[PDB]
C-alpha cells in the first residue's frame, strides 16, 4: 500500500527511515509522499506534530504512527528496537483522537493536534471570554490555551491543566499567569468544554494577537474574534499492541523503572 | 403524576412546599413520597443532595427539580417566585429531560461484603487518623503511589464543588467523566504523583489499594463513614443517571458565571 | 554533660538508641528531667514529638536527629553515623543553628491559651464549613471560606505547607506563611488564594462568623477548641536550637527529598 | 528634588501643580543631584523613575502619585499633592540584583528569563550546588514588594516588603521523570546566589522590570538580594496588606 515517513533531520532519525523504506523493500509496500495512507513519524512529538499539518489536508485518508529516537513521546509511542516488527505487522485496528478548530477574524481557520494559544503582540493581553454567544469573563495576563484531550499533557500540563483522556471529545481552556484582581476577575480554574459548544475570545483594547497553532505562532492583526470548537475531523493511528494513555502519562511524568 | 417535596427545614421553605402542593392539588397531580416520579428539593444544593440520595434506587422513574431559597446553586435553578409558572408546566407535563452522570464507588473488605455508593457530587476517601498511603491502580496497571491527606474523585456536575477548590477543572454536566483530584499530596522522591488533575471515561476504574493502614475515611457527597480492613476501593463512571426536568434554558457556564465570577 | 535519648518506638529505633547510649558510656550522664542534649531517633514526627517534650527547656538544649528511615527535614543524619555522632558531641565541638517558631494563641469566651509550633497550626471547622475571618494587624482583610487555614514556619515550609501548594522558606527568614485550604473562593467568600508570608511583630488574627467551635493543631496536635473568640499567629521569640556538625544545606536537604 | 511624568497630559498638568508650590519653600528643581523623585502616573511610571537613578539610590527618598488607580508603589491620589509638598520617616525595600555573564541589573519588581525561540532549558544552581535542572518557559525571581506583580500571577507566594529576600517561580514547568521541578516557589534570604546555567542553547530572553533584552552566550545568570535599598517617603499609613487587600480582594 502508499507509506511515507518523515524525520526531524538527525542522523539517527534519518538513518533509521532509510532502514525501514529497506525494511518496505522485503513486502508489498509502496512509497507515496503525495498520497499516501500510512505516515510514520521519526523523531519526537514535534516532529509528528510536523508530520499532522503537513497531512490535514488528508487526515480521513491516512493513518499515523510515530516512532521516539529520543526520549518517550505522546505520539511517538514507538521504540526504534520495533522498527522491524513495525513493517511485518504494518505489512491492524485504527483509534481516532479529537481536534481543535481555531477559527480567526479579520475567516482563517486552523486545525489542533495538541492546543491552540493567544498572547498579545507588544503589550497585556486583556480579551472577553464569551461562551456560546454569552460573556463568561474578561481575561487579562499572559494568554490563554486551548487544549486537545491529547494535548493535555503537553503546554496544558504545564500550565496546571488537567490531564483527560483522549476517547473524550473536548477541548480544555486554561490560564497563562492571569491577573486576578477586582478588576479583571476570571474563573482560574481550567474549563472543560463538549462537542458544539463555542468559545469565543473577543478584543477589549488591542486588537491585535499572537496566535500560535501547536506552536505555529503567526502575529494576526485586526482581530475582531477568535472562535474555539472541537473539530468535526479527528486523527487516526495505526494501533497494534496495547500501549494505554494512562500508562504513557505515567512513564513521562512519574517514573519509568526499566528505562 | 405522582410527586413529592422536600424543605431545607426553614419558614420559607416550609411555606413554599405547602402553596406548591396547594398548586399541585388543582391538577391530576397525587402527592406520593415512596413511588413519585418528580421530585422537588426547596432550600439548597445540600438540600438537593438529601434529596437525591432519599431516591436513590428510582432514579430512572425520577425527574428531579430544585428550586433554592437562598442563594444560586448548581441543582437548585428555580427561583421561589417561578413556583407557579413550576406547577402549571409539571401539571401540564410540558417539560424535556436531561441526565447527568454519576459516580460508582465501591468498597472491598476481606471476604465483610462488599458495598457500593452513588454520587451526585464526588466520593472521597481520607485515613482514619495517621497519614494517608495508597496504591493508585488503573485499569489493572499501577499508576502512582500517593502519600498525603486524602483524593477525591468527583463527578462532572460535581466539579463545580470540592473539586474546584482542590484544583480541579471545571467539566460540562453533558461530558461522561469522572475527575481525580490530589487532597494535599506530600509528591516526593518515595511517593511521587502526577500532581494533575486526571479526567477519566466510562468503563475506566480507579483502583485505590492500601499499603499500610486499611482503614480508610469515605464520604460521599459528604456522608463521611469510617470503613474498616478496606481490601480496594474502586471508582468508574456510574451506568444509573440523575434525570433533571428542563423548562427553561439555564446553561451551566451560565451557573458557573453567576457563582464565581459575579452576579 | 547531660543528655536523653527518645525513640520512634520500632526494634530499628530501640536498638539503635541502646547502642548510643552505651557509645556515651564519655563524661555523659544521662538526664530526661533537665538534659542539655536531646536526640530524636525515628522521623520528623518522633523529632516533633521530642520538641514539645522539652519546649519548657528550649533555652537550655541542643537537638539533634536521625533518621531510621527515610531522610527526614529535623531527623537528618543517618544511623550509620550514630558513632561518629556520639564521638563529636562528647568533646563538645560544634556550633549552634537557631530556627524560628511560631506562636499560637487562642481567645475564648476563660484565660486564653498558647502554644509554640516547629512545623506549622492549622485551623479548621469541627463539623460543616469553616468560615472566619482574616484579620490583619487589627484590619480585616478577607472572609475565608472552605476547609481551613495554615500558618507555617519557616522550617515547616516543607511540611504541610509544601503540600497545600505553599513556598518553601529558608530557615535563617525569621517569618510565617500563610496558606489556604480548598477555599470555596467565590463573590460572598472572595479569598487571595496566594500563600501570604508575615514577618516578625505582625499578627494574623482569625476571627469566627457564625460557628464557634475549631479543630486548632499544633504539629499535628489536634485538639477540639469550644466557644472560640479569636485565633492569633504571630512569629514566637522563642527558637528552636540545633547541633551543627558537618554542613547539611537547607536546598540540599529539600533536593535529596523532592528533586531525586 | 525632581518630578517625572506618565507622559500624559494629566500627570503634566499635575507635574506643572506641584512645582509651582516648591518654589515657596527651599528646594530647587535638580535632575542631576535629587533627593527627593516624585512619580506621577502609575506604577509602570514608578519603575521608569527608579531606572532612570540606579546610581543614587542611596541618596533618594521616592514618591509615587497615581493618576489611574491605586498602584503599590504609587499611594497617593492627585488630590493629595498639595499635601505632599508641605510635608516635602524613610521606608527601605529590598531590591534584586542581576548578574548575566559581565552585565549587572537591579530590579524593583523582578527578574525573568526565558528561551530566545525554543524550549527553555537550565541548570538550577543554589549556592554552588545543583538544585534541579528546568524545561519549560522560564523563570522568575521576585523582590519582596514585586511579589504582587507577575510573581502572583505565576502562582508565587505574597511577601510582607519588611522582609529582606527573593522569590523563584516557575514558569509552565514540564516537571516530568527527566527534567524533575520542585513545583513550588522558593524564597531565598540574603547572601543566597541562584545560578542559571544553559544546557544546550545559550540564547535567553532577560527582562528586568520592563526591559527586556535578548542575551546571546550567556554562561551564567546569578541571582541574589542586592545590597542596596529604594528608600521611600512616608507621610500617612498605609499598610501593605490593605494595599494588597484593595487590588485583589475588593
Ligand atoms: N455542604 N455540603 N454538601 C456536601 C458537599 O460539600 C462539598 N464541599 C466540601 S465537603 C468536604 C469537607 O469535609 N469539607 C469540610 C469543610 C466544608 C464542609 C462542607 C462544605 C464546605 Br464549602 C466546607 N468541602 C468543600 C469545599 N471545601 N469547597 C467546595 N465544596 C466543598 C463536597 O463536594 C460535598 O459534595
Ligand atoms: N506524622 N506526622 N507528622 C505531623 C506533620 O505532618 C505534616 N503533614 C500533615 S499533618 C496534617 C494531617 O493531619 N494530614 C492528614 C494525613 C496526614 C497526616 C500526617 C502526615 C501526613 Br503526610 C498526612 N499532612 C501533610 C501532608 N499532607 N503533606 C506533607 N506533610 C503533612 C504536618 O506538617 C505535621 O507537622
Ligand atoms: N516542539 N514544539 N513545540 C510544540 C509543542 O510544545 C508544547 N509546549 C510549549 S509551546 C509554547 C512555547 O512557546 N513555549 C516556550 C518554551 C517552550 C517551547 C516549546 C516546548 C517547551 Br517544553 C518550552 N511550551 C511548553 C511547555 N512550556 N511545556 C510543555 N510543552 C510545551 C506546545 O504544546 C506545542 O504543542
Ligand atoms: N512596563 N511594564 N510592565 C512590566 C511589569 O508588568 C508586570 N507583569 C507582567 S509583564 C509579563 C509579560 O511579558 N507580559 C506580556 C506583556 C506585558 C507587558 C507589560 C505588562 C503586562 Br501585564 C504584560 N505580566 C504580569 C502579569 N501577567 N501579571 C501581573 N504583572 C505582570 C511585570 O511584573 C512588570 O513589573
Amino acid at each position: 500500500m502508499k507509506y511515507m515517513i518523515t524525520s526531524k533531520g538527525d542522523e539517527k532519525s534519518d538513518l533509521l527511515r532509510l532502514n525501514m523504506i529497506a525494511g518496505f523493500g522485503e513486502y508489498d509496500m509502496e512509497y507515496d509522499d503525495v498520497e499516501p495512507e500510512i505516515v510514520i513519524s521519526i523523531g519526537g512529538d514535534g516532529t509528528f506534530l510536523s508530520a499532522f499539518h503537513q497531512y490535514e489536508e488528508r487526515l480521513d485518508e491516512i493513518a499515523f504512527i510515530g516512532i521516539h529516537t529520543g526520549h518517550l513521546g505522546f505520539y511517538a509511542d514507538w521504540r526504534p528496537a520495533e522498527a522491524d516488527k513495525l513493517v511485518k505487522l504494518l505489512a491492524y485496528q485504527k483509534v481516532s483522537y479529537p481536534l481543535l478548530k481555531t477559527t480567526v477574524k479579520y475567516e482563517a481557520t486552523y486545525l489542533a493536534l495538541n492546543e491552540s494559544t493567544v498572547k498579545s503582540s507588544g503589550g497585556p493581553f486583556v480579551v472577553d471570554v464569551v461562551i456560546n454567544d454569552i460573556h463568561f469573563e474578561r481575561f487579562r495576563g499572559d494568554g490563554l490555551c486551548m487544549s486537545t484531550p491529547s494535548g493535555t499533557t503537553a503546554y496544558n500540563k504545564s500550565l496546571g491543566g488537567a490531564l483527560m483522556h483522549p476517547s473524550i471529545e473536548a477541548m480544555q481552556l486554561t490560564e497563562m499567569a492571569s491577573i486576578n484582581n477586582r478588576v479583571y476577575r476570571t474563573i482560574g480554574s481550567p474549563l472543560v468544554f463538549p462537542k458544539h459548544h463555542v468559545v469565543s475570545l473577543q478584543p477589549v483594547n488591542d486588537k491585535d494577537f499572537q496566535i500560535s497553532v501547536d506552536h505555529l505562532s503567526i502575529l494576526h492583526r485586526d482581530v475582531q474574534e477568535i472562535r474555539y470548537e472541537v473539530s468535526a475531523k479527528k486523527i487516526h493511528f495505526a494501533r497494534f499492541r496495547s500501549f494505554p494513555f494512562w500508562r504513557r502519562v505515567h512513564d513521562s511524568f512519574i517514573e519509568d523503572l526499566e528505562h
